[PDB]
C-alpha cells in the first residue's frame, strides 16, 4: 500500500515568533520547577510523586541531575513509608534509574507464604504502583513473582467504578504499562488524558508540559519534513515500486529511540538508515533472484562503488544510495572528527545483508532449522544490532570505546534483539506461513520441540519475558557504559512492545497500530 500520509509532512515552516514565546516562558517555568525539586522539608511520598509526575509529563530530561541527586539520597537512606503505594513507586523509580534497591521492601506486604496480602485488594493507588513496578523486575526479584497477576485482577475489578481521570489511567495501564511504553506516546497520553483532567493537578507543571511538548513537536516536524524531502529526492517510490513507502513509520522509531532536542542530528541519521535498510529488505523479499540477491550480498560485503557494475540496474539504485548515505554521515561528522565511527554501523549493515541472504537460501530450500540455528541467523535480521549501532552515530558523546562495548553484543542489546525477534515472530507467524516461509520462528520452534503453535508462541513469550528481566538488570549500576547509551537499546525494545501490542501486527500494517501515535505526536499539538 502507498503511504497514507501523502505530502502532509513535506513542508513545515516553524513560526519562530511562537517558538520564541514558548521557549521564553518554558525557561521561567523550568526554574520554578527546579526550585520545587530543590525544596527542603518534603515528605518522601511527596518527593517521589513529584519526580514521578515530572517524568510522566515528559519534562524530566530538563532535571536529570536534580532527580538523580534526590533518588541517590533516597537510595542511601532506605525507609518504610509503610504503605504499598509509596513503596512500589520508590522501588520502580530507583530501579529505572539504576539503583539496585532490594525487593525486600515488599516483604511487609506479603504473608508468611510469600504471597501478597489479599487485604490490599482495596488500595487502588497501591495496586497501580505495584502493577507498574512489577514490570521492572529482574531475575533476582522472585518476591515480585505474583505482583503482576495480583495487581492486575484487582485493578480490572476496581476500574469500572473509579473516578476520572484515575479510571482512565488504570485502564490505560492495564493495556500498556509505563516501563514498556514509548516515552513520547506515554507522555502525550498522560498530559492530555490524565494530568490535564486531574483535579489536584499542579498548573505550573501542566503548563510546562504542554508548552515543552508542543515546542519539541515543532522540532520533530521540521526534522520529518527534512527527511521527507530527502526521501522524495531519492524517488524510490517510482524507481523501486516493489518497496514499502513508510518513511513516516521509520521516523516514529527514530522518535521513539530519543526525542530530546540534543538528539536531533542522531534522529535524522537514524531514520535514513531505518528507511534505507527497509528497501534492502523488500529487495530480498519481493523481487530478487538467488543470483541477483547473491551478487547484491557480495557487493555489500566489498563496499566499493566499483561493484555497482556487477548489479542489475534496479539494485544499482539501492547500492549507490547506500554508499552515498554513509558518505553523507562521514561528511556530517567531519566537524567533530567522529567520522571514523561510521564503520561500526557499516559492519552491522553488512551483517544484516548476510543473514538476509541466508534467510532467502533457507526459504528456497524449504529448510526449517532448529530454534538454536534459527536464532543464530534471525536475530540480526531484526536489524536491531544495526539500529542500536546506528543510534550512536549522532550522539556527540559516543566514543570508540562505547561502540567497542556494543560490538561485543552485550546482554542488554541481545535482550532487546531477542524481544524484537520473538514478538515479531509471534505476531507475523500465520502471515509468513501463508507465504511458504517455513523457516519462520514459531515453525522452527514447533518442529524443534515437537509442540503446537500455541505452546511455541507461549515459549517465545517466556523468552521475551526473560529478555525484559535481562534488560532491567542491564540498567543497574554500575553500568558498562553511560546510561545515555543504554536508553536507546531500552527504547528499541519499547518500540517492539508498542508496535505489536496485543499481538497485533503493526509492522505489516501501519494503520492498525502506529497511525494513532503518529497523529498524536506529529500532527496534532496538545491544546492549551
Ligand atoms: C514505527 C516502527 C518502526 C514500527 C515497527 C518497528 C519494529 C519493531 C520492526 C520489526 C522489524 C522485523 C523484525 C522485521 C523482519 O525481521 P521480518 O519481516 O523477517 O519479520
Ligand atoms: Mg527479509
Ligand atoms: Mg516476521
Ligand atoms: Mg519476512
Amino acid at each position: 500500500s502507498p503511504s497514507l500520509w501523502g505530502d502532509q509532512f513535506l513542508s513545515f515552516s516553524i513560526d519562530n515568533q511562537v517558538a520564541e514565546k514558548y521557549a521564553k516562558e518554558i525557561e521561567a517555568l523550568k526554574e520554578q520547577t527546579r526550585n520545587m525539586l530543590l525544596a527542603t522539608g518534603m515528605k518522601l511520598a511527596d518527593t517521589l510523586n513529584l519526580i514521578d509526575t515530572i517524568e510522566r509529563l515528559g519534562i524530566s530530561y530538563h532535571f536529570e541531575k536534580e532527580i538523580d541527586d534526590i533518588l541517590d539520597q533516597i537510595y542511601n537512606q532506605n525507609s518504610n513509608c509503610n504503605d504499598l503505594c509509596t513503596s512500589a513507586l520508590q522501588f520502580r523509580l530507583l530501579r529505572q534509574h539504576g539503583f539496585n534497591i532490594s525487593p525486600e521492601i515488599f516483604s511487609k506486604f506479603q504473608d508468611e507464604n510469600g504471597k501478597f496480602k489479599e487485604s490490599l485488594a482495596s488500595d487502588v493507588l497501591g495496586l497501580l504502583n505495584l502493577y507498574e513496578a512489577s514490570h521492572v523486575r529482574t531475575h533476582a526479584d522472585d518476591i515480585l513473582e505474583d505482583a503482576l497477576a495480583f495487581s492486575t485482577i484487582h485493578l480490572e475489578s476496581a476500574a469500572p467504578h473509579l473516578k476520572s481521570p484515575l479510571r482512565e489511567q488504570v485502564t490505560h495501564a492495564l493495556e500498556q504499562c509505563l516501563h514498556k511504553g514509548v516515552p513520547r506516546v506515554e507522555t502525550r497520553f498522560f498530559i492530555s488524558s490524565i494530568y490535564d483532567k486531574e483535579q489536584s493537578k499542579n498548573n505550573v507543571l501542566l503548563r510546562f508540559a504542554k508548552l515543552d511538548f508542543n515546542l519539541l513537536q515543532m522540532l520533530h516536524k521540521q526534522e520529518l519534513a527534512q527527511v521527507s524531502r530527502w526521501w522524495k529526492d531519492l524517488d524510490f517510490v517510482t524507481t523501486l515500486p516493489y518497496a514499502r513507502d513508510r518513511v513516516v513509520e521509520c521516523y516514529f522509531s527514530a522518535l521513539g529511540v530519543y526525542f530530546e532536542p540534543q538528539y536531533s542530528q542522531a534522529r535524522v541519521m537514524l531514520v535514513k538508515t531505518i528507511s534505507m535498510i527497509s528497501i534492502v529488505d523488500d529487495t530480498f523479499d519481493a523481487y530478487g533472484t538467488v543470483k541477483e540477491l547473491e551478487a547484491y550480498t557480495d557487493a555489500i560485503q566489498r563496499w566499493d562503488i566499483n561493484e555497482i557494475d556487477r548489479l542489475p540496474d534496479y539494485m544499482k539504485i539501492s547500492y549507490k544510495a547506500i554508499l552515498d548515505l554513509y558518505k553523507d554521515y562521514e561528511k556530517e561528522l567531519s566537524s567533530a572528527g567522529r567520522s571514523h565511527i561510521v564503520c561500526h554501523a557499516i559492519e552491522r549493515m553488512k551483517e544484516v545483508v548476510r543473514n538476509y541472504n541466508v534467510e532467502s537460501t533457507w526459504f528456497i530450500e524449504g529448510y526449517t532449522p532448529p530454534v538454536s540455528e534459527y536464532l543464530s541467523n534471525a536475530l540480526a535480521t531484526t536489524t536491531y544490532y544495526y539500529l542500536a549501532t546506528t543510534s550512536y552515530l549522532g550522539m556527540k558523546s559516543a566514543t570508540e570505546q562505547d561502540f567497542e562495548w556494543l560490538s561485543k553484543n552485550p546482554k542488554i542489546l541481545e535482550a532487546s534483539v531477542i524481544i524484537c525477534r520473538v514478538i515479531d515472530d509471534t505476531a507475523t507467524y500465520e502471515v509468513e506461513k501463508s507465504r511458504g516461509q517455513i523457516a519462520t520462528g514459531i515453525e522452527c520452534c514447533m518442529r524443534d520441540y515437537g509442540i503446537s503453535t500455541k505452546e511455541a508462541m507461549a515459549k517465545f513469550q517466556n523468552m521475551a519475558e526473560t529478555a525484559w528481566k535481562d534488560i532491567n538488570e542491564g540498567l543497574l549500576r554500575p553500568t558498562p557504559v553511560s546510561t545515555e547509551f543504554l536508553t536507546p537499546i531500552l527504547n528499541l525494545a519499547r518500540i517492539v512492545e508498542v508496535t505489536y501490542i496485543h499481538n497485533l501486527d503493526g509492522y505489516t500494517h501501519p494503520e492498525e497500530v502506529l497511525k494513532p501515535h503518529i497523529i498524536n505526536l506529529l500532527v496534532d499539538s496538545i491544546k492549551i
